[PDB]
RNA sequence: CUUAAAGAGUCAACCCUUUGCUUAUCUUCCCUAUUUAAAUGUUAGCAGCCGCAUAGGCUG
């Protein structure tokens, strides 16, 4: 007993998405993909900072980025490849006095549901935060091992039953429970309207710097890989007072709301893995949450 | 009323010169920095035109 957790214990990320490159298409002209360019407009304004009152007279020529659709294409296309990898129970930096006990404590994990919610967050449009808002038509095409799947009307908040997501979830759960990998090429086509302004992900700017950096690969608007990884693991409906699916965190913590849902109420990942290697009976939902964290990965040492 | 009581140490100056610390050196092998992640905080305070207004209203 009293199997104390290793200080070096970490797990690798098992859902690896690429950067979500963003293109402009039409709804019936889906093959002509023109890359959405981040424009950048200059704004003239004096600097106002707390530490330098002497520098407020002149300076701060700032040039803020923006990204709209072109005025001939009404559909935004978002392309990214989500790579699910198996052996989520292998610790990369941990070892096997604790990670092997985790293997033999989370073998009864229903990966079917875990994978369903992953592919449902892929398909329903959780990966399209501010640009699925106000779109009159949502479409998702998933290409997986030469199989094409079409999704039109999936409400993203609840994980309802559709056999299309389920079909992919099968091979995704077979990867995650076993050994190997699977790759889902996900292209989202959302009809926002003619010249509607799109929403790339944001680089962190300083309190000063410029107003807003949109995410650029080679000049073209895109969204962060870790931001999509936040979308995919947004499956946590099993904490106490669970209203909406949150991103599976080791503490159940969302930064933008200023509260942590699983911290400080004995449902955090660390107490559940210590309970697993000390062998108390877990329910299915918290064990699924622990396996979702191990799929997410991260260093758990102290 | 304290070995109480009391007291001017003054002055002057050439340290000189000289010098060979040289000699030769194998630092050297060895090797996992690894795994995560929403930037949120309304993230913008505009473009015309109605006017004498840098007063006050309207338009999207």
């Amino acid at each position: 007993t009293k199997l104390k957790a290793p200080a070096v214990l970490a797990y690798s990320r098992k859902i690896n998405p690429t950067n979500a490159l963003m293109f402009a298409v039409n709804w019936s002209d889906r093959d002509n993909t023109t890359a959405v360019m981040v424009g950048t407009k200059t704004v003239a304004g004096t600097q106002s900072v707390r530490g330098n009152p002497n520098d407020a007279d002149k300076g701060n020529i700032q040039t803020v980025n923006f990204a709209n659709l072109p005025h001939n294409k009404n559909t935004l296309l978002v392309k990214y490849n989500v790579k699910f990898v198996g052996d989520v129970f292998k610790a990369e930096l941990g070892g096997g006095e604790y990670s092997n006990t985790l293997q033999t404590a989370l073998e009864n994990t229903d990966f079917g549901t875990l994978a369903y919610r992953y592919v449902y967050n892929i398909a329903a449009g959780r990966t399209l935060w501010r640009n699925r808002v106000g779109a009159e038509s949502i479409e998702t095409v998933i290409t997986v091992n030469d199989q094409t799947f079409t999704f039109s009307d999936l409400l993203v908040n609840e994980f309802d039953e559709d056999v299309d997501v389920a079909e992919i979830a099968d091979m995704v759960a077979g990867v995650l429970s076993g050994e190997g990998f699977v790759t889902l090429k996900v292209e989202h086509y959302m009809l926002l309207g003619e010249g509607s302004e799109v929403f790339p992900s944001q680089e962190f700017v300083e309190n000063s710097k410029l107003s807003k950096q949109l995410f650029d690969l080679n000049g073209q608007a895109a969204m962060h890989d870790q931001k999509i990884g936040n979308a995919i693991r947004t499956i946590d409906t099993w904490y106490e007072d669970a209203t909406t699916p949150i991103a599976v965190e080791p503490y159940g913590s969302v930064v933008r709301n200023g509260v942590a849902y699983r911290a400080g109420n004995k449902t955090d990942l660390f107490t559940l893995m210590d309970g697993a290697v000390n062998g108390k009976s877990l329910t299915e939902e918290d064990q699924m949450f622990v396996t979702a964290n191990l799929i997410r990965g991260g260093v758990f040492g102290g």
